[PDB]
């Protein structure tokens, strides 16, 4: 628990946490260290120093800036609430050939990844991850810990509700609304408004029951 | 209708515009008005100014350059013709992301979005629209008017005729060739050519008659 | 056969090759000469000096560096193993617009077109073609001499056997495995492993056999 001072902490030590630290460090920032539910390490050099349990004695010694580095949605979101709870802030981790439009409003502790486009006036919450190459066009809403998986995109005027997953290569046509907890498949085309908490698949995506 | 010497008019005052007025000013350019046939305001800070009555006005005060963002491919090209023979040159709108080949064929009032990629020796029409992270691969002839969506990709050697059509996500393999006035559904996977005037859905994309 | 020193043979002069020299170019490098099967020219303006037959003579003249503009990924890899044979190092073909995370591992005569992306710990066989617009998320693993085509995307801890090929727009959910020698066509969407030697196509990808 020797840390440099003035870096990042990670919430998160898994293949989501690399490609993060990595968006991080093609910024010119550091990773000062990790905090991972197995607390047994390094990921791409950083050190795991702990589970959660080391938050305190982190923001202690004086980090205060933090990304939460988790896939899960929903526990994206309780761990972003917990850190920032214990008096850190979030910070984002967007890649440095992302384009994100000067009209784009962004939350805290929001991923873009490399490659991505975000157009005019879109919006984007808190925790939401803009995966690699995911394209977002103009007056889209995206809610707080959302997932635009890899090589997805949305056309213009998309709303995504909070914790929806759009997975890889999925497309949603305009003006379409997405609900909370909403998964779409890879590859899935929405051509029509879902409501919260569906499974949909296909081209076009089309909600599947139990 | 006081407006600064030597900036783009804009025709269309939609989402398309503000994504075209982002692209312009990101390389440096002004943008000095926007008509709309809701000559009512501002887009992005640019004012509104009239609808397209106020052409000649606004050639008068000395503007010459000009460009078409309206969406709807047929109505792009009309208004195209109009502003040339109000005496206004027609520029193109390339975000500085986009990858555009030293041996790619520019013609006038193309827009080319953040993140596009468009290879070797591939000729794009007069107001063509290549859009956020579309590719075109080598060899490809696009006609004038069309629009390739968000995230499209077209292989080596496809040719899309004029005012055609691709949704987001579609996708077009190498030496097809797409006639003028169609549509390809978002997502759709076009396997063979397809003649002039018909809508195509589907992987692999199939037409759909009335 | 007059050469300038110092620059980069091409083994083929097709659509590839086109793309290969203008990423070899916008780097800084200079390609010397093309040799191809139709010995009869020029590519975006560099020489066609002869046939395979050719190679032993540019290397008696001091060139020593070659790509291996082949698209048909076993031929390309016999024609690698020739090249390194008669004494050339095989260079890689990498546009400055793609990311390559720095802890991607890279082969040799590699080409990653404009516009890819590859995430963190990701390993890229001699050979492979990632095309442009491509994705390879975090922990892939592509095998000597695959194809990746354009606006194809992979997402974590993918693996991919020698020599198979991914179509346009093709995508692999995370953790999915593709044997050696297999094809997905255009658009599809794997969801499950693949064995070698076969062919797979939808949304989702099914194996179509005779
Ligand atoms: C749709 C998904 C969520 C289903 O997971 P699951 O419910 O465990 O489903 P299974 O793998 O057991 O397959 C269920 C069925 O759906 C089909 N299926 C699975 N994924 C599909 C997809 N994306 N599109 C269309 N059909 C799909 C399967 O072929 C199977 O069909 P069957 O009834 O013929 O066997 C999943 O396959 C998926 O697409 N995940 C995306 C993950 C992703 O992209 N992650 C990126 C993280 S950065
Ligand atoms: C294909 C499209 C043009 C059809 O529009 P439409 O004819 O008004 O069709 P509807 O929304 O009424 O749906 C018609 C039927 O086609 C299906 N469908 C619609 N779009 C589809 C698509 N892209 N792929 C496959 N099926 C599709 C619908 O599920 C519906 O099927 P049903 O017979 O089971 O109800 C449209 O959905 C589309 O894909 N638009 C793309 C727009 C776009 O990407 N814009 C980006 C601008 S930058
Ligand atoms: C799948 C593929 C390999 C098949 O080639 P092929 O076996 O010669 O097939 P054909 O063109 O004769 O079509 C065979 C059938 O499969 C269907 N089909 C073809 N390609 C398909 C695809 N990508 N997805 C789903 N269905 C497809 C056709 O509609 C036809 O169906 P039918 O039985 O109703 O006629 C090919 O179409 C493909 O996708 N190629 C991708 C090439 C590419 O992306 N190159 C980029 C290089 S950089
Ligand atoms: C967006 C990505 O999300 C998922 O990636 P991921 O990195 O979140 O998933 P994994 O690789 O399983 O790693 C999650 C890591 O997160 C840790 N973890 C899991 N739960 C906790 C937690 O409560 N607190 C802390 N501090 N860490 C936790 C696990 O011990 C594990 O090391 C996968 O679905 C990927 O395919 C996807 N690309
Ligand atoms: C490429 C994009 O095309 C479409 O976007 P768009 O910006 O063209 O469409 P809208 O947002 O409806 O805006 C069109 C604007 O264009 C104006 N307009 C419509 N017709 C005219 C016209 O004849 N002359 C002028 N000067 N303006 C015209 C309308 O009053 C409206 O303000 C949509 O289909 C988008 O989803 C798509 N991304
Ligand atoms: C990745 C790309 O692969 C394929 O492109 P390609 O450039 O390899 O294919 P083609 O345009 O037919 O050109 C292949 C060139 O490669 C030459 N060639 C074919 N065989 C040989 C060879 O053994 N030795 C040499 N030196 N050259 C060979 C042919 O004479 C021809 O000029 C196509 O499938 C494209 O659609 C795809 N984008
Ligand atoms: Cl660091
Ligand atoms: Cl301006
Ligand atoms: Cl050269
Ligand atoms: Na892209």
């Amino acid at each position: 628990a020797s840390l440099a001072i003035g870096g990042v902490v990670i919430i998160g030590g898994g293949g989501h946490a690399k490609v993060v630290i990595e968006s991080l460090r093609a910024c010119g920032e550091t990773v000062a260290a990790i905090v991972d539910a197995d607390p047994t390490r390094a990921v791409l050099g950083v050190p795991v120093v702990g589970d959660d349990l080391a938050l305190p004695m982190l923001r202690e010694q004086g980090l205060s800036r933090l990304f939460v580095a988790i896939g899960d949605n929903r526990l994206r979101q309780k761990l972003g609430r917990k850190a920032r709870d214990h008096g850190f802030s979030l910070v984002n981790a967007i890649h440095p050939s992302a384009v994100v439009s000067p009209s784009v409003r962004l939350g805290e502790g929001v991923a873009v990844m490399a490659g991505v486009a975000i157009n005019a006036d879109s919006w984007i919450g808190d925790l939401a991850i803009i995966n690699t190459g995911a394209v977002v066009d103009a007056d889209c809403r995206l809610g707080a810990a959302c997932h635009l998986g890899p090589a997805s995109a949305l056309a213009g005027g998309v709303s995504v509700g909070e914790r929806a997953f759009l997975g890889v290569g999925a497309r949603v046509i305009p003006g379409v609304t997405i609900g909370a907890d909403t998964i779409v498949g890879a590859g899935g085309v929405v051509v029509r408004d879902l409501p919260d908490s569906v499974l949909a698949i296909g081209v076009p995506a089309k909600i599947k029951g139990d």
